[PDB]
C-alpha cells in the first residue's frame, strides 16, 4: 500500500524529529488524494498571504479594486521583514499589485498589512474564506501578532484539508478569472522564499508553486500546487517542530515533499 508507506514515513519523521506534520493533497475539485492530521488545526502564519492575494484578485476581477491603485504609507507601516516596503518607502507608495506580489513572493509583512487594511481587515479576510466555501480558516490579527502560534490557540488557524481545498478553489475551481488565475499561479512558481522547503523535495520536472510560512514555537508551513505531468494537485503542509533548528525545519518540509513524491509516483 503506497498510502500506508506514506503514513508510515510521515510518522517516522514525526517520531524522529519530535514534530507534528499536517498534510492534505487534493485533486482540482477538492477530492482527497492523501493526508495526515488533515483536520488538525495549525497556525497559518505567512501562508494566509496566498488567500489574501486571491481576495485582492477577486476584487480586481470584480472592479471593486484596481491593481494599479497607489497605496500611500509612511514608516509606521514598516514591520519586521518588510524588504519591498522598505525599498519603496521613500517613493511613498506601493500599488495594490506591487504589494500583493511582495506579500506572496517575499512574504513582505508591511505589504501584507497595507493590503489587509484596504480589503477590510482580518474580519474581511475571514469573510472571503467563508465566501469560497472554507468554513474553517480564520484570520483574527494582523502582522506580526498573527504569527504568535500560542499552543492550543485557534486564532489565525486553518487545517491542512481546509487550506488545500481553498488552494484548489482558487487555482482550479473558478474563483478567479483566467487571467488572474494565471497571474497568481506564476507568482507562486516565482516565489523567492521556498527554495529549501517543499519544492526542494519534488522532482525537477514537476511544475510547483507555493507560499511558505514560519512562525514561533516551531511552525514551518508550505502550501500551493504541483503538476506531475498532466495531473494537477493542491497541497497544504503545516508542521510544528519546536526542538529543530531553522535549517532542520526547512529540511523537514523538504522531506515531506519527498514523501509526497513517492506516493504520487507510485500511484500512477
Ligand atoms: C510568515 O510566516 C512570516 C514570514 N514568512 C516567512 C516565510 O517562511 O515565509 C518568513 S521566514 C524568511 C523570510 N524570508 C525568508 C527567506 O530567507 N527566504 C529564503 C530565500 C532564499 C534562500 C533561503 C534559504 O534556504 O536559506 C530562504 C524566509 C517570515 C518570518 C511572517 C513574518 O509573516
Ligand atoms: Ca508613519
Amino acid at each position: 500500500s503506497e498510502k500506508l508507506t506514506f503514513k508510515t514515513d510521515l510518522e517516522k519523521l514525526e517520531r524522529e524529529k519530535a514534530a507534528q506534520i499536517g498534510v492534505a493533497i487534493v485533486d482540482p475539485q477538492g477530492e482527497i488524494v492523501a493526508g495526515h492530521r488533515m483536520a488538525q488545526r495549525f497556525a497559518m502564519c505567512s501562508t494566509f498571504k496566498f488567500p489574501l492575494a486571491a481576495l485582492v484578485f477577486e476584487r480586481i476581477d470584480s472592479g471593486t479594486e484596481r491593481g494599479d491603485r497607489k497605496l500611500s504609507y509612511g514608516p509606521d507601516m514598516i514591520v519586521e521583514w518588510s524588504p519591498a516596503t522598505e525599498r519603496f518607502l521613500a517613493s511613498g507608495h506601493m500599488t495594490v499589485l506591487e504589494a500583493a506580489q511582495a506579500a506572496v513572493q517575499l512574504s513582505d509583512n508591511g505589504a501584507t498589512n497595507l493590503l489587509l487594511r484596504e480589503i477590510g481587515g482580518p474580519a474581511a479576510m475571514t469573510q472571503y474564506f467563508r465566501k469560497i466555501g472554507d468554513s474553517v480558516s480564520r484570520l483574527d490579527r494582523k502582522e506580526p501578532e498573527m504569527n504568535d502560534n500560542t499552543p492550543g490557540d485557534l486564532r489565525d488557524t486553518t487545517t491542512p484539508i481546509a487550506m488545500a481545498r481553498t488552494v484548489a478553489k482558487v487555482l482550479y475551481g473558478g474563483a478567479l478569472t483566467s487571467t488572474s488565475t494565471h497571474t497568481i499561479e506564476r507568482w507562486l512558481i516565482g516565489n523567492q522564499t521556498g527554495d529549501a522547503t517543499l519544492r526542494a523535495g519534488f522532482p525537477k520536472d514537476w511544475v510547483v508553486g507555493e507560499k511558505t510560512g514560519t512562525c514561533a514555537n516551531g511552525g514551518r508551513n508550505d502550501i500551493g500546487f504541483f503538476k506531475a505531468q498532466e495531473r494537477d494537485y493542491a497541497v497544504a503542509v503545516y508542521t510544528t517542530a519546536p526542538k529543530l533548528s531553522a535549517v532542520e525545519r526547512d529540511e523537514l518540509v523538504a522531506s515531506v515533499g519527498q514523501v509526497i513524491t513517492q506516493l504520487i509516483l507510485s500511484t500512477d
